[PDB]
């Protein structure tokens, strides 16, 4: 009977901040990572420009590097100082009955399912994978100081020839361009929902014990 992780006056400053979300807006969200350990998880209201940002250090190891190689690139050491509890603590407070956007339903139903949250209704874009990724040079272009976690070269795996690399998967970035591709276009200011600490705990030295 209490929200794990969070002290209470985080867990406030949290549910005050997600009270910034328009309950009926469209409302996109991706996550890297499978649904059963989710590593980066947005949120993003177009119409605002509100979007919620943050990580999680992954369970499994071993699925992470491959995640990461073919995936989204994230560092795990970027991930120690992440906030444990938050993923659960952010999906408690999403408004009753809210409508999600996503391309895929199926990883974030299995999410949002593993929290409970069954009354939040899903939209499949379904767009095609070209049609997905139309404007994603355009959204790191513009929005790429928004998350420096990507680190890794990413590769495509191939059977023969040589080394591909391509752009790594951001769930934010996710987000941006997905819509950019459903609305026709990416206009040019957005809006961090959560605060900084709240995502990554302060680090601080130690004599190791
Ligand atoms: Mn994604
Ligand atoms: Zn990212």
């Amino acid at each position: 009977g209490f929200t794990a992780g969070l002290t209470y006056s985080q867990l406030m400053t949290l549910k005050d901040a997600m009270l910034q979300l328009d309950p009926n807006a469209k409302t996109w969200m991706d996550i890297e990572g499978r649904p059963e350990d989710p590593v980066e998880i947005a949120l993003y209201q177009p119409s605002s420009g509100c979007y919620i940002h943050f990580f999680r250090e992954p369970t499994d190891l071993k699925q992470f590097k491959q995640d990461a190689k073919y995936s989204h690139g994230i560092d795990v050491t970027d991930l120690f100082a992440t906030q444990p509890g938050l993923t659960s603590a952010v999906i408690d407070a999403l408004p009753r009955n809210m409508v999600i956007t996503c391309q895929g339903s199926d990883d974030i139903r299995k999410l949002l399912e593993s929290q409970g949250r069954k009354d939040i209704k899903l939209i499949d874009i379904a767009l095609s994978k070209t049609d997905s990724r139309k404007y994603e040079n355009a959204v790191w272009d513009q929005y790429k100081d928004l998350c420096h976690m990507h680190t890794g070269v990413v590769v495509e795996k191939k059977k023969r020839g040589g080394k591909e690399e391509i752009t790594p998967h951001c769930a934010l970035m996710d987000c941006i361009m997905f819509d950019a591709a459903v609305s026709g276009g990416l206009n040019t200011v957005l809006r961090a929902v959560l605060p900084r600490d709240m995502v990554f705990r302060t680090s601080t030295p130690r004599v190791v014990l």
